[PDB]
């Protein structure tokens, strides 16, 4: 009876947001940071402005922290909270700095991966 499909849809909902985020902060040259704050305009980085911890299925994680566009960035939810199926299980978004670009793999059994998502 376990949630596995809307857990991944949760999951997923909370790391697409902050692509935009990211795309905002590297478009004016600061860096990206985690966690939550105020802008740091000595450092000129952003915070993504979500705790780790704010959607109970799991963490979100950012690498390289902080993050300047000049190396591929992952946006990862880890699914520590999720139910058996999903527990352990990661979704990674990856922005490639090469060209700019998102994608969206996930090491959950391929049933419960979100729409737009691949292996």
């Amino acid at each position: 009876t376990e949630f596995a499909r809307s857990e991944g849809a949760s999951a997923l909902a909370s790391v697409n947001p902050l692509k935009t985020t990211v795309e905002e902060a590297l478009s004016r040259g600061w860096s990206v940071k985690s966690g939550t704050g105020t802008e740091d305009a000595t450092k000129k980085e952003v915070p993504l402005g979500v705790a780790a911890d704010a959607n109970k299925l799991g963490t979100i994680a950012l690498k390289p922290d902080p993050a300047d566009g000049t190396a591929d960035i992952t946006l990862t939810f880890t699914m520590g909270g999720a139910g058996p199926k999903n527990k352990g299980k990661i979704i990674t978004l990856t922005r490639t700095a090469a060209d700019g670009l998102w994608k969206c793999t996930s090491d959950q059994d391929e049933q419960f991966i979100p729409k737009g998502c691949s292996r």
